[PDB]
């Protein structure tokens, strides 16, 4: 039960927040920021740049000193806090998946449902762990009390995509808040609007001033600021291999920030003859077509065994053919845009160099419309391991069905990629299901399912995908620095 | 390579282990020790009664006082000494397995690889703990540091069966001395040897006088004053049902002394028609079967679904007359003896009454030789759940077969007992492997094999197959007190 | 800033609940409640006998069977029932505090703050570590793999006292829900109602029927029904060293259920001559004379350093001698009633006893006024360890003042006792901080301060003051099973 | 009892280690190793470059492959060859003591009590993890079973330093391969002998070839082949903060390996005025002069306050005067020469910069000796914050001594800094030992004493002093990489 959207939604929050206030930007400069269903500008956002990085980097700063209220708030209270801020999230649920599908071109009710659902149980998640975060007492050799505190790393930069935009920016500010850091965050270009609402929510929740800043604009400018700056003590973020890189740089040549990383893949799925194929077709179906195809999970190698390969091709196709393009506000769309010329671009060169290198076009295959950044949704068969196709992230409605017969053989190609971030495996045998999963070089991989990412778990890359886990007890940890203190005593007993 | 058993074996250490020393009983009485494979007696070993155990007591107890050589020791010397330890029964494992098989009717080499193999690895195991046993620092609400340590509980009095007598007095010993506990023994009436060889080489080892304590002799007398001691701040417990019960009331009335128990079982063993029928009829056999039927976990319910379950039968008959009955430490001989005439008496009470309610005897069924404790390895069919050999644990080699044909009926009457040791599950099922493991009652559930018992794992039972978990990580936590400390500070800061 | 009480309290919630209904006993008897204040009868309340929780266990058991609401439900949700709860009680919290000071004799501006405000952050801690109860991956030798699971217990049923009725009914269910566990609590005789209005709160919240169910009623029959049941898989039991002794053996007797008990204490708090002396005063005051001397944790032994013992005896005389009595709903009174008859004359043989020992009456010494059991706040010095007063857990408004002057004599003293529940250290000296604190045989050691009890530490006794630990990450896990699954592999690898 | 020195050692092992074998540089080229204290040429090694780093990292990789010896092995049997491992130091220290001490400039009874001791101790505290280290299971939302496995992370390179060569190669190898890993190991230019005949006792041990590789070779060459290497998947570096910049720089622009650093120091020593004066002053003093300075956690900025700093300097001048320079193999010597020519002109530059800006010269201040590298222990007073001495890591024997009259005054300075290893504390003041070591940036910070590591404590940097922790329960964390596995099943059960 999913209620209208709101139809004539006004911007309110549009400039840079720091220490709880709405700031202009330095320059006086200003982006747009438009839908992409239909190409409409949604209103100007403050252009934030080295300068108001540097800003919001002194008061992340100043709110993380010794004695301050966020560093001597009981963590139960920074737990309170986040629960209070989910409470305003469900409170303008509305409001911000609405926003969410204008700004970000998704559909309205997985906005709603899905994204809107995910926020407030990170949040709730997060918050559980505020009070639980510990450290030991370490029985270490002589005459000594050891201990260890958890502490938190401090001023996290936080730099975030434009395709799970609020969504995102809770996987970062909940496990940094909850272990008591403070962050500087920089939303992606194409989708500040969520964000920005999100900083009146935090103002209102109660949060110190400091805590959280925000600073929207562009990536070789506020994103790069970010990165570089000397009084950062950490870097996480989420996007492309490519920035990922560029990032690790320059925490290496600034200041020797840590560094968390969520880059993307090119994940296998993998289909065995024993598989209920009903559920498999299903699951890899949305594995790969979910949001446009822009997960960063997605589903884009389909590895289907001999005997079966065939019949999974023609329900795949069937089943992709299912979908209502249009405005992701409309009831009855089921098919968004994608999010902007650029990535709109990438995917029809990338659809093209399949059709070039030989693989089969069973569907769609090219744009929709003459308005908006709307793709087919396109199913390639036949495709070989040396495609284009079969080695890049696509980020669009392009699904990649290949074809294996040995088990040694398809592991070795589901591994031989600089990718890992996850993998999928369909089988009823114990033996395969336990096995294989162990032999994936992938961050998650999915037994019998797909695409479930629940809080409780930590998520994150092997190889090239990533540098680190979020959420679950594991991604916790990496937002604390670990403090030994080890005190002479006159005499050590068990 | 197993070599030759010793024969012409001389026993040195007979008397009571009291301060790395040995004494006679308080008595003056002694009481033989017997061969149950040829009736002959071993030895004589001096009668622990309620007055040896207080001199044991307090000798732990004064190597427990702060201050003392184990209290102020590091934990990584505590586990030097029982790696060196371990190092004593590797030079002297032949004679140990010798011992062992002599005194217990145990077949020499499943003494001399598993045994004794086992007990190397759980000390070594437990040698590691010793150093990363640690507590916590807590995050608490107002202007305090708090932490907790993790202090050894202090006198453990640990009662033992004699079925595995030497691994189970390691299995005692080991996490008790790891977390830095002192303990009183006291080894079964039948089964004292082994343990007062291990005496010897705890002194050897160089564990400080008072560490351990052996206090051989009789479960009314010596284990009930274990059990009643106002100053020993926990019993551990492995043996019978019924006196589990005891201990627990005894530790009630006495000192509310912390009490684990390990009591046995009625282990049921679930073969789906989809498994692998060679590796499923194997594991539930050695499951039963293995050391005259003398293991807490034996599969000892074995339900098979109907399908497969003739085939099942035939199979697992077939298998039973695969024997040799006579001495363990004769070569070729595969099946020794019972422990004594009161078990043997006990299994062909129950024998009989499986044969007068109505099972269908298979093979075996009565008592082997002119000497010694034997009795024909044994199979029923048609079992049903009402039965005295359903419900009862025999402790001998005797195999109950029964059928199923529904998943839900076939749960529902595995869990049907107060016992709850363990459980197997023979499928190829992914689901049914999770989801029958999930609601079995069991403590330890193995998936396509049984038997698999393991330092790493905790093992105990769920229900009246005891309290508490023994080894893994879990065990050595219940070695522990808990002592949190609050200090009052000027500010406190995440 | 505490709102006015509510005066005119009528009562709605007074009979058996089980299933969420609320039900009559089966008897038809009903026991009166009393405001020990003024003596009136506040009400009737339906007295739950053997019968009643016969009925209560069967409901829990249905509830917690495999495929149920409450096993099947996300762990995540079982934390979003119990902040709503918490929020509840919120939402409830002047008739709750009101209800609680009438029936319990307790301050009601203590009653509201403190007493109420323990119970929302008690709840919400709970509610943080539904879904973060994790068990483990593990290592083990050969070829398997082994998981383990933190299952819930099963039946948990738990028995609490009249001190803080509501609080202890909230230290109970609350890591019993979170780790999936369903319960039947019976509350004390004399303070059944706080937990009556809970079971309208449990059914407003949405818990499923059968988790929580209650059963007023008295020890023998109610409660001793609890600790004896065959299908009760865990009794919890805080109250008398002796109550806590029988449930322990009624546990053995019946079923083997686990044990958990805190059971009291005589705390000592020492003083050495280096400490802040007004801090330490007003701690070790607090710590005795709070809720009219009524705590667990009673600071009853007062041990003071030579060189300041006259000094320390004076200020805390002049520090006992500002209280106000008469009934704790009127604003002013600082000083409630004692709970009951047979505990005011408990209380005063015993300082009867002190007198009569040779101990040295500074202050107070009898009762006070003609209605409702009020004792005159009393403060003892020169008390010796072989006293009563220094020996017998008093649990009324007496302070025992005590001289030493060597450490190591101070030591011994303070562990001279069969009790351990809790103790104090006032030092400025680090070594003597951490080395003291850990020689003490004690569950909480406060340094420079007493009496801090927060949700996210371990709480419970050593020796006879317990047996395991409540709250804090220690407490939770005390609530599961834990069960081993090992599965057989084709291959392991790392 | 420490021997006598070798005096005539022969050298043996002087090649590039792969695969359990021994080779010749790919090009040919060797490299001269020599005394530091002589100047004399020990021996010629092997100059390891890019391809023979490719080499070994093929071999690595090999080994680390699904299915392989070290991949399929019990973590246990990874446990018992690290105890063979430290067994066969033990067997050796006698010659590695005295190889270490000729190589690297060390005194011989350190190198034979301090260091072996410390190799000998971590690696069997590393062996003791190796099947401990545990994944979760994880009750996520949803019908699913869900664990974690604690992979390997792969192929690790490992680039140490020449300050305690054997004991950092043993940092490094040991939690690595104790958590299943690979390890292409690249000693320092200027020591890398032990680590070379650490090759011939991994092979007499019994570990897999390919399992340990090791490449003697420069920084710019083989250091730099690994921190850019395409298939390494994590780089661990101890060294120089340029350096530390470097390689992870590299890391962020090949393959995004993961990158752990410990990086040095500028350590602050803070002595209030009510510390113990004895005590203070041989642990400052130690903790500056350790190996004539060159330890990575030397107390180089000695805060003492005011009321006491006078007597700190004449008492620490004193102090610093009880040294014979020599060869550190002769006996009475107690001062050994600096590494190098580069380390020794460092030194005297900095000490030239004290001078020039305005410190105090008490004592020392230039060279010693007309062969080796060695310079008189230095003291400076009246430092200020401002100095090249006061902000620079000189690695040394200088230690200067700055005053202090605020506690919020010395924090700001302690702080005040781009490294963070460790700090010390001395007072006897329990507020400031918990508070002030709170509010210290640093690592691990010692109340009243310094220099204190154990292999049970994590140990490692804040800010440009580090990226992660070695050694203790933390340090293993980091060498594994954690994969999520969630499985589909028909209905989830707590
Ligand atoms: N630890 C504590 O917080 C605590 C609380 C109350 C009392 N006490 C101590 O115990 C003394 C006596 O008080 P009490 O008589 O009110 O305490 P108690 O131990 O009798 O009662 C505690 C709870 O146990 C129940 N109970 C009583 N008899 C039982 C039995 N035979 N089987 C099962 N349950 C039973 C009661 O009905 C109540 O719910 C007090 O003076 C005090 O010294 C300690
Ligand atoms: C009874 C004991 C004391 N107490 C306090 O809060 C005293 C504080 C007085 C100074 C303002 C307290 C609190 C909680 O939560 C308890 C829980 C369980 C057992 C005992 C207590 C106490
Ligand atoms: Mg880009
Ligand atoms: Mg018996
Ligand atoms: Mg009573
Ligand atoms: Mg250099």
């Amino acid at each position: 039960d999913v209620p209208a959207p709101l139809t004539n939604l006004q911007f309110k929050y549009t400039k840079i927040f720091i220490n709880n206030e709405w700031h202009s930007s330095v320059s006086g400069k200003k982006f747009p920021v438009f839908n992409p269903a239909t190409e409409e500008k949604l209103c100007e956002v403050e252009e934030g740049d080295k300068e108001d990085v540097d800003k919001a980097v002194k008061a992340a700063r100043q709110a993380f000193q010794i004695g301050s209220p966020w560093r001597t708030m009981d963590a139960s209270e920074r737990g309170r806090l986040l629960n209070k801020l989910a409470d305003l999230i469900e409170r303008d649920r509305l409001l911000l998946a609405t926003m969410e599908a204008m700004n970000g071109g998704k559909l309205f009710s997985n906005a709603y449902l899905m994204d809107l659902g995910g926020c407030i149980k990170t949040l709730r998640y997060c918050a559980g762990w505020a009070d639980k975060i510990q450290g030991r007492t370490i029985p270490m050799d002589g005459n000594f009390f050891t201990y260890t505190r958890s502490e938190p790393v401090g001023v996290c930069g936080q730099i975030i995509p434009w395709n799970f935009p609020l969504l995102m920016f809770l996987w970062k500010i909940g496990p940094a808040l909850s272990c008591g850091n403070t962050v500087v965050v920089k939303p992606a270009e194409q989708t500040p609007l969520t964000a920005l609402h999100m900083g009146s929510l935090i103002k209102e929740a109660g949060f110190p001033p400091g805590v959280v800043n925000i600073v929207p604009g562009y990536g070789p400018t506020a994103g790069a600021a970010i990165s570089s700056h000397m009084d950062v003590d950490k870097v996480a973020f989420t996007g492309s291999t490519e920035v990922g890189k560029l990032i690790k740089e320059a925490a290496g040549k600034s200041n020797l920030k840590r560094v968390s990383l969520e880059l993307g893949g090119k994940s296998p799925c993998i289909v065995f003859a024993d598989a209920d194929l009903d559920n498999a077709v299903e699951f890899a179906h949305q594995g790969v077509f979910y949001h446009q195809g822009q997960c960063c999970i997605a589903a884009s190698r389909l590895f289907v065994e001999e005997s079966i390969y065939d019949e999974f091709v023609r329900r795949s196709v069937e089943r992709a053919k299912k979908y209502v393009l249009g405005n992701p506000l409309t009831p009855g769309v089921s098919q968004g845009p994608q999010i902007d010329k650029e990535q709109y671009e990438k995917i029809l060169d990338l659809i093209e160099s399949g059709k070039k290198e030989g693989a089969k076009l069973e569907c769609g295959g090219g744009p929709w419309g003459n308005k908006g950044y709307f793709i087919q949704p396109t199913v390639f068969s036949d495709v070989t391991d040396d495609m284009r196709i079969a080695k890049e992230e696509i980020f669009g409605p392009v699904q990649q069905i290949m074809k294996f017969k040995s088990l040694d053989d398809v592991i070795k190609r589901a591994n031989n990629t600089f990718y890992g971030l996850s993998a999928g495996i369909f089988t009823n045998d114990i033996d395969k299901a336990i096995t294989v999963s162990s032999a994936l070089q992938s961050g998650t991989v999915w037994v019998n399912c797909y695409s479930v990412v629940s809080a409780q778990c930590p998520f994150g890359g092997f190889k090239m995908s990533g540098n680190g886990r979020e959420l679950g007890e594991y991604g916790f940890h990496e937002y604390t620095e670990v403090k030994t203190v080890t005190i002479k005593i006159s005499q050590k007993n068990s």
